[PDB]
């Protein structure tokens, strides 16, 4: 039953699943949902596909939202559909069916940032005793205080399309971090980051340590001509760009050159492209004759040294601060420069026009004396209307402080609007986002790739006949009655 | 303090140069006892302790930026003593950036459009620390360091009875 | 009863006191804690030392934490161990 209102188009709609059982989930009744399967004349099925090749369970998550009362009733229906499902179709695994794009519902629950089922969906208490074949996503053995255990459906990085495949790259994120702060995905941060943070430091070394000695060329550089060490520099200046060119290019080969939707913090990823791209300007002048090489390779060295700020990351906490401010002030920096710099055009014209009694861009430095500010203020009376330019410049002492103030207080508003543990968790997102490249290896060509031997403990504890899973053991301390 | 003493008769010579720091840090460390004659100290060690972590994080970020730009200054201005030429960049640290534009370098716009990049990020480099501090006070402390005043006193009681 | 899990090493543990009465504090029951002293065949004792030479009361504080509900029940056991203790061993000072 598909149409205008039943299509997922923006506004005047809701994509409930375009068939009788699909809206029966949205009806929050749980009485006809049983009967429309139990009906002996023509029984329905969760197997019923739609315009995007979905069972009802994909529509449950799309119809689910940030309304606790709705998610609570949605959860209650959702859990019992597996009890009615697995009973009537035990041969069919229910939460592994893919849409038309090739995406499972538990994975697709991460795609739209569903809040309040999604935490529930991972953390489920109903297999033992009444569906022992369903497997919880939870288990426990040996507790005085509980030694817990969580399973792995698709959420571990390497399994070909996890949530780590989309929450890192294809995240349509109203805000992510919380979805990640839940215990099985949250704890997973450190289980491999122990093994990866040393290799991150080992690769971070290789990012920054060669950028250090990349500078000493310019220290020893002559303008016009064991001294082979100076000439040797050129061979590492080749590698300065060419290493970080290919490396950041084949990232887009696996990111397929994905569209600007990931503008959020992938500008940091393309800040490496700036150094990579801009290093070549000198190389292919430099033997030939062309001449603009020393003038513009300045910026190649500049932005490279600038972009070493990026890794203010995980050796200490502070970064919880770093990207919180650095991200939000990139919006402030845009709003700052758009307001300020455009004021002083007509006043540099007013300065040169009143001081009459293409090189005015250099005469605008007279006004840029007061930007720091170190306003000259030097009053003379050769202009013959002395009070014009003198009573002009006193107008800017107040508004220049205001132009700092309003941004100082637009910032106050950003911190007055409290963030409890939002960007504190984005520290772990920035780390877990940086985990994307760790398991894959290096088409940089140290070793052309790296394999996968980073999977978690074999469950081998389920109900007959399929007894097998992949799982992980977690520790807890609880103080209830027992 | 001893560095001067056991040069000073003998002949060795580096005594007046390095006893400066003995006098300096001694006068500096008289800040320590901003303690109990008035309350204020409830403020003193609250900030002084937490900003010692901020001071470490501040210097690690800032000072290392201006190495390659002092090289960029001397390299573009061609047309071991560069540590003294780095004072040209440390003019803008306070800041009292010279800004003096000349055209003998023959690519005038390189070093001129370079230096304008640092007016924004130097304010940002203050800002992010100003607001990393805001975050430390946004994360409210009710009577925590107000009581650490009494800890600092009761910690200083350790030596009083012993003699 | 000492081992890997019963040792105080970081993670995969809790140092409860490595003997029957020591975990009987952690069980939050206060019914067997009396009987394992009142038992006429072989009575236990708070005098029972462990790998760090402790009574049960040193383990109570190590097992105690920043959980109000746990400290509340821990306090209730802790106070009554002195009432059962001082009654049955009045000669011995217990918290020294």
């Amino acid at each position: 039953a598909c149409g205008r209102f039943f299509q997922k188009h923006q506004g005047t709609c809701f994509y409930f699943g375009e068939l009788p059982l699909s809206l029966a989930a949205c009806t929050k009744q749980w009485d006809v949902v049983t009967y429309l399967l139990e009906n002996p004349h023509q029984p329905a099925s969760l197997e019923a596909t739609d315009s995007l090749g979905n069972t009802v369970l994909h529509a449950l998550v799309m119809i689910a939202d940030n309304s606790p009362e709705n998610s609570a009733l949605v959860i209650h229906m959702y859990d019992g559909l597996l009890q009615m499902g697995a009973r009537l179709c035990p041969t069919v695994q229910l939460e592994e069916i893919s849409n038309h794009q090739g995406l499972t519902p538990l994975k697709l629950a991460a795609k739209e940032g569903k809040i309040e089922i999604f935490r529930h969906i991972l953390q489920r208490e109903f297999s033992g005793p009444y569906q022992p074949l369903s497997r919880k996503f939870t288990e426990w053995c040996y507790g005085p205080v509980r030694v817990s255990l969580y399973d792995l459906s698709s959420v571990d990085s390497w399994e070909k399309n996890s949530v780590l495949e989309i929450i890192a790259f294809h995240c349509k994120s109203p805000n992510r971090h919380r979805m990640v702060v839940l215990e099985p995905l949250n704890k997973l941060l450190q289980e491999k980051w122990d093994r990866l943070v040393s290799r991150f430091f080992f690769n971070f070394a290789c990012y920054l340590v060669y950028m250090f000695i990349f500078t000493v060329v310019a220290y020893h550089q002559p303008s016009l001509d064991g001294e082979s060490m100076l000439l040797l520099g050129h061979i590492l200046i080749l590698l300065g760009g060419i290493y970080l060119l290919l490396g950041q290019l084949w990232y887009f080969w696996r990111r397929r050159l994905f569209i600007w939707i990931s503008f959020m913090d992938s500008y940091f990823e393309i800040l490496f492209l700036l150094q990579a791209l801009l290093t070549v300007l000198s190389q292919v002048l430099r033997f030939m004759e062309t001449e603009w090489y020393l003038p513009l390779l300045v910026l190649s060295l500049v932005l490279g040294w600038l972009n070493l700020l990026y890794y203010t990351r995980g050796f200490q906490h502070t970064g919880i601060y770093s990207v919180m401010i650095q991200k939000v002030i990139l919006r402030d920096l845009l709003r700052f420069l758009l307001v300020y710099l455009v004021f002083l055009f007509g006043f540099a014209v007013a300065l040169v026009s009143l001081s009459r009694e293409r090189s005015i861009l250099d005469a605008s430095l007279e006004l840029f004396k007061f930007t720091i500010g170190m306003g000259e203020l030097a009053f003379q009376e050769q202009l013959r209307f002395r009070g014009v330019v003198l009573l002009l410049l006193l107008a800017y002492v107040l508004l220049t402080y205001v132009l700092l103030l309003n941004m100082l207080i637009a910032l106050m508003s950003e911190t007055v609007n409290h963030v409890a543990d939002n960007s504190w968790s984005i520290w772990k997102l920035q780390k877990a986002i940086s985990v994307l490249e760790m398991e894959n290896g290096y088409w940089w060509c140290r070793r052309k790739k790296h394999r996968e031997g980073r999977l978690l403990k074999v469950g081998t504890r389920g109900d007959g006949t399929p007894d097998e899973r992949w799982c992980f053991r977690v520790e807890e301390v609880n103080w209830a009655a027992w």
